[PDB]
C-alpha cells in the first residue's frame, strides 16, 4: 500500500469543505475546532472555500475539487482534514488529482460523506486514508469528549510503526444532540457507559474496508468503489437513520454478495438511531438480513458520528479478538 | 422479452405490501382505492399481509416475499399491484420465485420503492414490468386527478398491441402533500399547468430502463440491477428529496459511466423538490454533473410521485420526439 508520512506536533494541517458549508453555518463550532488544534501546536491552512456558501454546498463541483487539489499541491501540508461532511463529496471524484496524491502522499482524514473521497482515493491510488476526526464536528466538540477524540487522533498518527496497535475503549460516550453551534453550554452531554459487544469467537484478521454505508451508495458500482475481497473486514457506520433505511442498506450489501466475502463486520455506534418504536437495534436487523450466515460482528465501535471518535486507517489489516474483546491494527499504515 | 397477458375489464388484481404497512396506516385511502377499482369492475385479491403491521414494515423479509409469491401462484390473477412503496422491497429479491414468474407471467405494477422488484424481476426473468399506479397512493387519490391516472392505466394495459402508442399530456398536475387519509378533502389541491420541457432536437429511440433513482441504490452493483447499455433511454424519478441528495444521485450515475451510454434521459416530475433556497431545478443540477456531455432530456414526464400518474412499461423501446414534444412506446409490451 501507499503510505503517508506520520504526523508530528507542529505540522501544518490543511482543511477543505467538500460538501456542506459549515465554516459559515457552524462558525462558532468551526472557530472552537481551529483554536483547539492551534493550541495543540498545529499550523492550519484554510482551504479556498472557507467562509463561502452556495446554499447547500461550499461551491461548484469543480471549485470543491480544486480546493482539495490545492491542499495536495502544498508542500508544507502533512495532513488534509475535512471540515465536515454533508452529501456531495462523490461529485468531486472525476476531478481529483490522483497522480498528485501518488506523487506526494499525505494523511487524508474525515468521515461521513467524506467516505466517498477516502474510498475513491484508496481505489485510485492505494493510499491508506483515515476514517476519523473532521475539524468542525470532531474538534469543535466541547471537553471532556473532544480530549478522548484527540488522544486517539494523535496516538494513531504519531506512534512508531512497530508492533500491533490495540485500541483503547472509551469509558463513556454520547450521541445527544446538544451544544452544537451555541457559544456557551447550559449543561454537559448525557454520558452512557460503553455498550459495545463482540458477537463471535476466536480471532479474525483481515483488511478493513468501508466507512459511512449510506455514503457508499454514491460511489457503488463505479471505479471509485474499492473492490471488497475475500477475507476483508467490513467497517460500516451510519447516523440518524431510520430502521427502514438501515434494512435497505444491509440488504443492498447482501444482494451484492458482500456477506459471502467478509470475515467480520464492524458496526460503528449509530448516532440517534430511529427504531420506529420496534426497540430493535441495527445488529438485530443485520441478523435477519444475514439469514443464518455466521459472521462475527463487533457491534458499537467508537468510530462514527458519536463522541468520542477513534481514528481508523482504511485498507490495512486489523485483528479483532472476539474472545479477549479487543481490536488491533496489525499492518503498517504510515511510512 | 417475456410478456404478460393484457389486462381486461373484469380481471382479477392481486395486491401486496412489500414495504410500508399502509393498508393499516392509510386505511381510509386504502378503502377508497379498493372501492375505486371495484367500481371499475375489477375483482381484488388481498395479499396475506393486508391489515398487518411490523412497525415500519408489513412483515419480515420472508413473510413479504411469501406474500408476493402467493399472488404469482394464483392462476386467476392477471395483475399484481403494489399497495404502496416504502424503503424495503429490495430485501425480498433473494426469496422471490423467479421460475414461477417465468412460468406464470403477470402484469407487475407499482412505483417508488417497488422499483427494486420491478427492476430485479426484469433482470432475472426478462419480464416487462410496469412503472405505474400503486393501489393506495394512486387509486386512493381524490378526484379529479385519479381519473386521469386511471385513464392511462386502462389504456396502456388493455389497448391492442398494434402500432406505436403516443402518450397523452395531462393538462394539470399537482404535488401537494394534502388530502392523504381522510374521507373528505381539506381543500382542493393547487393545479399546475404542465411545464414539462424537451431539451434537445430530433428523435431518440431506445430501450427504457430505470425507475426511482434513490431506490436503485438498494440494488446497484448486484445481479438484480439490469445492465444499462449503449443507446438506452434512462428513466429516473425521485420524491421529496433535497437538492443535496439529487446532486449525489446524479453524480452516482456519472461515476458509473451511465452518461457515456444513454442516448436520452427522462426525468419524472420531482414531488416537492427542496432546492434549499437556491431556486434551482433538478435539470440544472444534472447539467452541472454532465460536465458538457450533450444528452437530450425530457424534463417533467408525468410518471412519478406527482398526480396524475401515467403507466410506463420498463425494458421496451420508446421514442422521444424532441421537435414534436412527444413520447411514444414503439415495442410490444404485452401479449
Amino acid at each position: 500500500p501507499l503510505l503517508a508520512a506520520p504526523l508530528a506536533v507542529g505540522d501544518t494541517i490543511g482543511f477543505f469543505s467538500s460538501s456542506a458549508p459549515a465554516t459559515v453555518t457552524a462558525k462558532n463550532r468551526f472557530f472552537r475546532g481551529v483554536e483547539f488544534l492551534q493550541r495543540k501546536g498545529f499550523k492550519l491552512v484554510s482551504g479556498k472555500l472557507t467562509g463561502k456558501t452556495d446554499f447547500y454546498r461550499s461551491g461548484t463541483i469543480k471549485e470543491r475539487a480544486q480546493e482539495f487539489n490545492e491542499l495536495v499541491y502544498n508542500p508544507d501540508i502533512t495532513c488534509i482534514m475535512s471540515t465536515i461532511g454533508g452529501d456531495n463529496s462523490n461529485s468531486l471524484l472525476p476531478f481529483l488529482d490522483y497522480d498528485a496524491i501518488i506523487a506526494n502522499p499525505k494523511i487524508i482524514i474525515g468521515y461521513s460523506d467524506t467516505t466517498a473521497l477516502l474510498a475513491g482515493i484508496y481505489a485510485k491510488t492505494g493510499l491508506i486514508t483515515f476514517y476519523g476526526p473532521a475539524l468542525i464536528p470532531s474538534f469543535g466538540e466541547h471537553p471532556p469528549l473532544v480530549d478522548i477524540t484527540y488522544e486517539s487522533f494523535i496516538k494513531i498518527l504519531t506512534r512508531k510503526q512497530s508492533g500491533i496497535y490495540t485500541y483503547t475503549l472509551p469509558e463513556k460516550w454520547s450521541d445527544e444532540s446538544i451544544n452544537w453551534n451555541e457559544n456557551k453550554i447550559l449543561r454537559p452531554k448525557k454520558l452512557y457507559k460503553n455498550n459495545c459487544a463482540f458477537y463471535g469467537s476466536g480471532k479474525v484478521e483481515g483488511r478493513v474496508i468501508g466507512g459511512n454505508l449510506n455514503t457508499l451508495t454514491g460511489i457503488w458500482g463505479s471505479e471509485w468503489m474499492p473492490e471488497i475481497r475475500n477475507g476483508d473486514i467490513l467497517f460500516i457506520e451510519d447516523s440518524r437513520k431510520s430502521i427502514a433505511t438501515v434494512e435497505r442498506l444491509f440488504s443492498m450489501l447482501k444482494l451484492n454478495r458482500v456477506f459471502d466475502k467478509v470475515s467480520a463486520i464492524i458496526l460503528g455506534k449509530h448516532e440517534l438511531f430511529d427504531c420506529a418504536g420496534s426497540k430493535r437495534r441495527p445488529y438485530e436487523v443485520l441478523t435477519e438480513v444475514l439469514d443464518g450466515k455466521q459472521i462475527p460482528v463487533l457491534d458499537g465501535f467508537d468510530c462514527s458520528h458519536t463522541h468520542p471518535m477513534l481514528t481508523l486507517p482504511l485498507g490495512v489489516k486489523l485483528a479483532i479478538d472476539f474472545d479477549n474483546k479487543n481490536i488491533s491494527i496489525t499492518e503498517q499504515y504510515l511510512s
